[PDB]
């Protein structure tokens, strides 16, 4: 049984920070679950151009609002709590957070990092 | 790209109900991600005794408080928002929600039919 908590994780090197986002890795490849599990913050007013060549991702919006754009079609979908999007086709997409957006993210294969 | 909505799903047959909990299936086996993805309410006052022989489950607590007990040792861990537990050893465990607890759950392999529903309380 593994038990961790966000507060403690954000005080370690399993919390990664970058330009436009921060991600707290609750689980990584080493934990052996066969997926990684992340709590990722997307910063208000960012333009996050994303594309996961090497993973499938699922994202559940926990807090905040914005939009995600599917570049295959240009369709824009609203993001609000309870919206779930899955990048099943290694989709190129663009997230524009209006407020900060808090997400729970699942990656397969696991981020191993 | 798949885009779903928790609030719409809660109104459908994909919101699975048992004594002690109501679990929304957001991602299904057939979505081909290699895991299933759920939002589950565990009801205040419950005692949920669970053990998955054939699935690894990770759980992030989104709202509410209670405890989880690891029955290998009897250790009791606090559940509150931000706590993540992973059942990496097919652990036998007991969740006791103080208030309603809301979770985001991941199963590997994906949940399908009825095996983890029955293994849950």
């Amino acid at each position: 049984m593994i038990v961790r908590n966000l507060g403690d994780i954000r005080k370690t090197d399993r919390n990664v920070r970058s330009d436009g986002w921060a991600s707290a890795r609750m689980l990584l490849k080493d934990d052996g679950m066969g997926f990684s599990f992340h709590v990722t913050t997307l910063f208000a007013g960012s333009e996050l151009r994303m594309h996961y060549q090497n993973h499938l991702e699922a994202v559940l919006v926990l807090k905040g609002t914005g939009t995600i754009e599917d570049l295959a079609t240009g369709e824009v979908h609203a993001l609000r709590p309870g919206v779930m999007y899955a990048l099943d086709d290694h989709d190129r997409h663009i997230v524009r957070p209006e407020t900060d957006i808090l997400t729970a993210c699942v990656f397969n294969p696991p981020v191993t990092g």
